[PDB]
């Protein structure tokens, strides 16, 4: 058994994408097996955390983690006094560049994890470089889709392995609804059992399409006047959103940030879940994980996907549809056909919780994990 340390400035109980993509994955693995070593962003916070799990985080006392010297050899003591196999650089750019000392300190297999936003043109002087020495001392580098990998092109150089490690999703918490539950979260929100209602589940900013979505609602309602939109989330964006809503205000609801249970009921009694993300500012702007794709076909609910980064590697044709969010005519048109296709939606959001357990959840990429960190070194 390969003991792991994982090195990352990302971790809980800060809230964000990559501390719940690297404390579920965390979660797959013997907890005999890993260590973590984390910057602090709030000191009695974190204690309070690391009490409730059941593997040893040991804390940086930083709020931001650099790849300093004295960052490098705080890491190597941890990787010498516990007999670390493995390092994992939670996220790549720039921790990474701290792969030689951890080699040098024992490690016999360097990780590092990429996100989507390391090659770009924005990235800094000096970045390209950083990439290249990256590659040449990591073993492995994962990758969260086909569309970021590609984006890469040969940045990392020719020696690291790529490994797909996309975000899984939890499939006993996100479960389709009873009809019961389901005719019980629509009368709480004032509908009925045959309230057409599309939900769409993220954070309030351009990129999402909530605004493509308010804008082929007139078009959606002059088809199915009772038809209702349901915008869950919260963000900079959202006085746009209620200004782009105003015609259309009697169908389309904000209900805000709801809470988790709240939302997923929420998600698990709509007929389409739509997020018709775009790619923006000037292509850096990008969707990435995809989760709340992922979310709504284990909750059983078809999908509506944009064509934007990689989006539409979560769903399949028989799972979802993939739009250009900018096409706003070809998106209330979808939207009417499948509101209009109640046996094409229940075989569609089967066919979308068939495809979370086989390929999505925990469970199988858990393996995916496992299988990086148990091999012999290449």
């Amino acid at each position: 058994s390969r003991k792991t340390l994982v090195v990352t400035n990302d971790f809980p109980p800060r809230i964000g994408g990559i501390q719940s993509y690297l404390r579920d994955f965390i979660a797959t693995q013997d907890p005999e097996s890993i260590v973590v070593f984390a910057s602090t962003q709030n000191a009695e916070e974190a204690h309070a955390y690391d009490k409730t799990l059941d593997y040893e985080v040991i804390r940086w006392p930083r709020s931001v983690m650099l790849p300093t010297p004295t960052t490098a050899h705080a890491m190597a003591e941890i990787i010498r006094e516990r007999e670390i196999d493995n390092v994992w650089f939670g996220a790549a750019a720039p921790l990474a560049l701290m792969a030689g000392t951890a080699k040098q300190a024992g490690a016999s297999k360097v990780i590092a994890s990429t996100h989507g936003h390391e090659v770009g043109w924005s990235m800094l002087p000096g970045s390209r470089q950083s990439l290249r020495k990256i590659g040449t001392e990591v073993d492995v580098l994962t990758y969260i889709s086909q569309y970021t990998l590609r984006r890469f092109k040969s940045a990392f150089g020719s020696h690291p392995t790529f490994e797909h490690l996309p975000s899984g999703v939890d499939v006993k918490r996100f479960t389709p609804a009873t009809p019961e539950d389901k005719s019980a979260t629509r009368k709480k929100l004032g509908f009925t059992d045959t309230t057409p209602v599309i939900a769409c589940n993220s954070r309030l900013v351009p990129r999402k399409g909530q605004d493509s979505l308010i804008k082929a609602m007139p078009q959606v309602i002059a088809a199915r006047p009772d038809a209702q939109l349901l915008i869950v989330g919260s963000g900079r964006y959202e006085s746009t959103l209620r200004r782009l809503a105003t015609d259309v205000s009697q169908n389309v609801k904000f209900l805000g940030r709801l809470e988790y249970q709240d939302m997923i009921n929420t998600l698990a009694a709509a007929d389409i879940f739509a997020m018709p993300a775009r790619t923006r500012g000037g292509g850096l702007d990008v969707e990435g994980l995809g989760i709340v794709y992922l979310e709504a076909q284990a909750c059983g609910v078809p999908v509506i996907a944009g064509t934007s980064g990689g989006a539409p590697e979560t769903v399949t044709p028989a799972t979802g549809l993939v739009v250009e969010g900018s096409d706003v005519d070809k998106l209330s048109e979808l939207l009417i056909e499948l509101l209009d296709d109640p046996i094409r939606r229940a075989a569609m959001g089967a066919a979308g919780r068939a495809h979370v357990e086989a390929e999505w959840s925990w469970e199988i990429m858990g393996e995916r994990l496992t299988n990086i960190l148990q091999s012999e070194p290449r």
